[PDB]
């Protein structure tokens, strides 16, 4: 039951540790699109910016 | 020694959800964040649009 709880306890180490590493690559895409739509986000609010900078002139 | 094992290996399944529960928020934060980039990203190219019509206006 041990050996097996040991072959659970070693799955739940590798199921986590694998779901654990899976999220870091889901965060890791996750982040990197969050990067690219924040970056597109603040080139868009710097073109806000200039606009806005273009609109008050 | 094999629950000694199972002890650490469940110790590693817990730290390793640990990590997964942990990646898993910063995930779902950074997805959140993402999905509300996304939407900035967007109202951000409509301002990029609004913007640029109040400077072609």
């Amino acid at each position: 039951i041990i050996e097996s709880d040991l072959e659970r306890a070693e799955e739940r180490a590798e199921l986590s540790e694998g779901k654990c590493a899976e999220l870091e690559e889901e965060l890791k895409t996750v982040t990197n699109n969050l990067k690219s739509l924040e970056a597109q986000a603040e080139k868009y609010s710097q073109k806000e910016d200039r606009y806005e900078e273009e609109i008050k002139v």
